DNA sequence: AAGCTTCCGACCCTTTTTTCGGACGATTTAAAAAACCCTTATAAATCAGCAAGTTACGAGACCTCGAAAAAAGAGGGTTTCTGGCGGGAAAAACTCAAAAAACGCTTCGAAATCAACCGGTTATAGGTTTTCGGAGCTA
């Protein structure tokens, strides 16, 4: 249920949260033996209250006592839709509320305005993409396994290519649309490894064909997982690195890139070709983010950004 | 002392909850009615297989009504495909004009010519092969 050892977040379902006596207690179907209770409650543990749970005014209390941030998502922990603002440390704000403020959006903002800096953060964001997708589809074999069996020499080269690119041209416009070209390859060569046929991709949900819908439905968790990534670190969702300065919720999205290409597009198509519901999609999908550690992954590139951008 | 405003008691009426009583059902117990047993030698039933005559139970059919399901009919709405009409820009006819350019007069003497047949010229119809442009695609 430890959502990501790295942000000590944990998951809570089908149970209400309440205090007696004192103390925050959990109101489970397993009673005294449910694994709840050995949730340390301490400034560095944060909630996710998920499906079939409530929570009481007077826990609110005692969480807040202990300063645990708590926030609301949905099946999985994917789409997080309510949680608590996490402070700003700097030296001129100063409660004694035991919240544990977070620095990072002093050090992401001592970058966001420079042009040039910011530029090398999106090459660090594709770097860091394009080495997700060449561990995903290659060193680990447990896509093969399930199915997902294709070529490995052309993708090498496409990804080498690629890279060798990233190191190149001059401004964001060229970089979006390099990537875009590598998303086409990407594909192309999965609709051929899952013989899926031919393959256009439509947007804004215009598609009617399975493969569009799961690649819809996954994109989708990614953008929330991402979301509760940068929650965690406090960033505000319009300081976009990659995405244009005027994109509503710029960053979530240029933080769910890192995963897209990597893990959810092709189980988009291996559902799709296996027939499965759109259910047993969600859930390939959940356990394929649970076994690749994503959410850790991706607070771990923006905790290495900032410590680079320096 | 008077007027205004606010409580308070008395009461009137209907609805909502509780209590009590009565009735009905169910169970138990006791009393009454039907029944069982014990004495029978003699009269009637038991049964053997088949014939000859009859029917109580089963099957088939149809009707009757009622209800259920399905199909049709109605109405609410949204999306899109087409047609008609209106409006601005370009083309080409229409109107106005000049300046060439041709024609005629008009050429006696200089080419132009056709005819058949050879070799030779070369524009190009037709076919063959190939860059340029665009397909969009993708973030």
């Amino acid at each position: 249920i430890l959502h990501s050892k790295r942000a000590n977040l944990y998951y809570l379902q089908h149970c209400r949260v309440l205090v007696n006596g004192g103390r925050v207690e959990y109101v489970t179907d397993e009673g005294r033996h449910s694994h709840y209770w050995n949730i340390p409650i301490a400034n560095t543990t944060s909630l996710l209250l998920g499906t079939g749970t409530s929570i009481t005014q007077a826990a609110m209390r005692e969480l807040a006592r202990a300063g645990v941030l708590v926030g609301f998502c949905g099946g999985g922990g994917t789409p997080l839709f309510s949680a608590n603002e996490v402070d700003v440390e700097v030296s001129w704000l100063t409660p004694q509320s035991e919240y544990r403020p977070t620095e990072y959006l002093q050090r992401w903002v001592g970058f966001w305005f420079d042009e040039e800096k910011r530029l090398v953060a999106a090459r660090h964001f594709q770097r860091a993409r394009l080495e997700r997708i060449r561990h995903s589809w290659l060193e680990d074999r447990v896509l093969r396994d399930a199915g997902f069996a294709v070529d490995a020499t052309a993708l090498a080269v496409a990804v080498e290519d690629s890279a060798r690119a990233l190191e190149q041209a001059p401004n964001h416009e060229h970089l979006l649309t390099e990537e875009a070209r590598l998303s086409k390859r990407l594909f192309k060569l999965a609709a051929q490894a899952t013989r899926y046929g031919e393959f256009v991709r439509a947007k804004r949900g215009s598609g009617g064909d399975p493969a569009n819908r799961f690649l819809d439905h996954g994109n989708y968790l990614a953008y929330g997982l991402a979301a509760t990534a940068t929650w965690v670190l406090g960033i505000p969702h319009g300081l976009a690195v990659l995405h244009g300065k005027t994109r509503r919720g710029g960053l979530v999205f240029d933080v769910a890139d890192l995963i897209k290409d990597s893990l959810i597009l092709p189980q988009a198509f291996l559902s799709a070709m296996r027939g499965d519901e759109e259910q047993d999609f969600r859930q390939a999908c959940l356990d394929n983010l649970s076994r690749a550690q994503a959410l850790d992954f991706m607070i771990d590139t923006l905790k290495d950004v900032a410590q680079r951008s320096t």
